[PDB]
């Protein structure tokens, strides 16, 4: 069908897309980047990332797929030496589609500036645009906590490994649909308190983040950071969106955890 | 209907039970500590485990219910000072059910010493019986990790306030159906190895602890801690059978976790 | 003696320093801002912070104390309502002094750029001017580790229980002379290891951070943050220079602890 | 002059220690493990500690050296390889003296049974036995917290690297003459606090364990466990008392440490 490759952009990945694409010539597949079907990254997890947000307003007409050129990037289910063998399993449709949940963040303004909203695969994450980072936590419209200290990040559960693994947050098997929120260095003292613990929250939970004092806030969304001024809320939620991913065999999660923090 | 009563037997339990006893009286409600479909608990969260566990082979048939007549416990929908209007709910059927996950444990013998299963609302520990706990942790039939350490504990959703709160688990909401596994000190250099993190499995995964050495566990279930000698096997599971509580009014998850962690 | 006082700046640090100011004016005490030798801080501890810095060239000089006009201060030994009988003791000169002991960061720069000295009496961290943060850890001369992750904080004993301890570090009593490196979320998977655990130095151990890609730095010393560009290392040491404190009653470190993290 | 050899008694260290005991016969070296000025241990850290213990009360005339047959271990400086190096340099006497901190705990009774004192080169821990621990933590006469949980852990300088390393602590230099009190699984919530935090102490401040209600303890001191029954008090202080390790190159602390957590 319709495919296209990204390429991290180094000799070795463009050289792999370049065979991969003269491979695919060889079948009933046609290279589109603006309608593919099939969508595969050749380089990190960074990559993959940056070819899901090129395609995020079609999320649920396309299969991904990832081959890690350095060390096993989580997304990545190949390494190249195998390339070729995937074009041909592609090629021949022999493939299950397995989907993961994302996280959706909404970002509200003051002034009738509307709001923006960003669809995250790892985690996205707020901190203050400078001086001290403050937010009341909202759930379901009961005020949680008051936080003070360097930010917040709420994860997917295949982003658990990610930014969410380094804050102390639970692994998390990508079967649940949840997001999970970590701390980044909250003040605890007589007078300021929060939670501590990272916190797992089911689909159809909303929480609100609201601005106690300052309204300008760096807000992450994987790798994209962007300075949002007088910010009325930041809504978290998992998404009713999906990502899918093309799989040819086993390996599962576990496994992929084992491999990559254990040992491959 | 039919309904029990245990307390925690202090004066002030062994009173307001009687005092409810008697409430219950002017309805058509029958006392009966055999086959109950009403439980209610006074005391603390260690009380209301008992009665959990007193009646675990009838948790389809039983709604249970809460009174702390110390601190909130986590288990408690209901202060003393609040017995009579709950008599009246109660009496008049006036009540939603809410279910929360259980987990399963299975321990495994040797020379053909069969199979002990355990149920726990909060969690199961497994700790040595004196010298090194080493165990293979194995996850769906994968080899995952070899544990060296002082223990490690599975908890149910509800239980992630509890002992998988003070080892740094996450809190996770009990409508997600799923267990957690947080370690107790491991020893981590470069020649032992483990993930350090908690880690989260939906329903249908198993854990298995597989002994490496030495085969007798200190296992613990909620607040029963028991020997096992010459064990095979210790396998975790998320439960099929889910423990009831009956709601007569709102009060969220979250909103129990800010009264006991936060402020109340 | 000459003395100065420092205020927050609201209504109500401010009518305090103008009261104490006409209390001194009934002893031999000389208001002098330029070479005080006790400096009076009314405020917070960014207040008692912004007083040291202010004098940081004349430590040896100046004994400080600090009144705390809201919550209790870490570095505040007085409650407003015993200004009064601050005034009396100073006058008099009842009063030992303590020492804390100070952090000294130098940041050398390429092309000739020369060296910026700086004292912290609470911590100086280390961040990315944006992008990854990446830099080795050479303690000693000896490479440690290649640290990536959000950023390093170096913190004096009296500054272990501020950022320090929100990163997880020890609190250190401040007879120690001694700095305490802590983690701001490293990544740690097969590829990037670092040790984790917050690391102890004695004085004269130097902990350098050599940068690896990027070479722009924001870093912070108490609570001023300064971009510095073309870094070529980060030394970190514990200063030859103390802090000294006037003490008129005994309040112990470890009760000062107390106070402000259990109960008060 | 006189020195002693331990084997962890495997083949491997058996043989190592013969032909060292061959090797020492070519000089003026006599064996005698009753009064050594030497002593070599051949294993693990777990034989050092073992050698360190049997010599506890001649550690001012015993100086320590350990070979390890495995891996690195921490008190460990050479390689088996590397024993006829050992056994010149010895002999010859060119080397120098290095000492570490140790830990001193003192346990007194009630009903007149005394005080047993225990000196730890890595850690004590305390631990009930059976049933909850609670103990008020007094810290030079100052009520500082209950504790209730787990255990406690008492780590010296060289121990951070061990139990307390697993337990959150901070690695300490080993010239700091400190002691450092890591939590086993505190519970915290709105009745029941602790710092959380690690503390790391001076010589000469006094660190006092209360019993609550249970008199009970497992204490353990390196890795010795041992059922304490009616304690009114349990006592951590540095020690007057050092360890001396004879040392013929340098082999750094943080290098140690490197090689041991991050790389070798
Ligand atoms: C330390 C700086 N970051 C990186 O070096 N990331 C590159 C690494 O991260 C792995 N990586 C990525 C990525 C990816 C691409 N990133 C450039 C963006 C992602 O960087 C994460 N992030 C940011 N601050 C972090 C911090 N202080 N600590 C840990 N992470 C941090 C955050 O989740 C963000 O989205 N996604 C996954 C995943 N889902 N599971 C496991 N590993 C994964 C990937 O293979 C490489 O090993
Ligand atoms: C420190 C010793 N334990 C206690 O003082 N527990 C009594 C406290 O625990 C609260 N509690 C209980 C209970 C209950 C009844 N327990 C006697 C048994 C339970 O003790 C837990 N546990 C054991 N080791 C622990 C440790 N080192 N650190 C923290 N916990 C530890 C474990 O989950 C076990 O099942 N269940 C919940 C819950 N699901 N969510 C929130 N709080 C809850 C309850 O209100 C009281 O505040
Ligand atoms: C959360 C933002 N910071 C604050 O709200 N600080 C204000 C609080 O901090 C207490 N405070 C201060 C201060 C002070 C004045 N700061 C404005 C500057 C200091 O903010 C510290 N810092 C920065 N990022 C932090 C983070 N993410 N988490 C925790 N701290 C963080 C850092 O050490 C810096 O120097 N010094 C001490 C001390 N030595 N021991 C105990 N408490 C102390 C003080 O009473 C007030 O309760
Ligand atoms: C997991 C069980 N313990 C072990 O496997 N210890 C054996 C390991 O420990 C290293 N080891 C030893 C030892 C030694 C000899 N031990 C049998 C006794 C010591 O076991 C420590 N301990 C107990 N519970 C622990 C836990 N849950 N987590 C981590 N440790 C734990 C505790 O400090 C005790 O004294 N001393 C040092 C040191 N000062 N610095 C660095 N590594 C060191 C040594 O090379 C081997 O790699």
């Amino acid at each position: 069908m319709k495919y296209m490759i990204t390429s991290k952009g180094d000799e070795k990945s463009d050289l792999l897309r370049l065979n991969m694409i003269a491979g695919f010539g060889e079948y009933d597949m046609e290279y589109d980047d603006v309608e593919p079907e099939i969508v595969i990254s050749i380089g990190g997890d960074g990559t993959f990332l940056s070819a899901f947000h090129q395609y995020e307003e079609r999320l649920d007409e396309i299969a991904f797929i990832g081959i890690h050129t350095g060390h096993l990037g989580f997304y990545a289910d190949w390494r190249p030496a195998e390339a070729d063998k995937l074009v041909k399993l592609l090629a021949k449709g022999e493939y299950q589609k397995v989907s993961y949940p994302l996280l959706k963040t909404t970002v509200k303004y003051g002034i009738g500036k509307k709001e923006a909203t960003y669809l995250a695969l790892n985690e996205s994450t707020v901190k203050s645009s400078g001086g001290p980072f403050v937010v009341d936590v909202v759930i379901n419209d009961i005020h949680f906590e008051r936080f003070r200290g360097d930010g917040l990040c709420m994860s997917t559960p295949s982003g658990t490994t990610a930014y969410n693994k380094s804050l102390g947050g639970a692994l998390m098997h990508p079967s649940i649909e949840a997001m999970q929120l970590t701390e980044m260095a909250s003040i605890n003292n007589r007078v300021y308190r929060t939670i501590g613990s990272p916190l797992v929250f089911p689909k159809h939970h909303v929480v609100s983040l609201q601005p106690v004092n300052d309204k300008d806030f760096q807000i992450s969304v994987d790798h994209l950071s962007i300075l949002h001024r007088d910010v009325q809320e930041i809504r978290y939620e998992v998404s009713a969106k999906k990502i899918h991913f093309a799989r040819f065999r086993s390996f599962p999660f576990w496994r992929r955890v084992h491999d990559s923090f254990i040992e491959d």
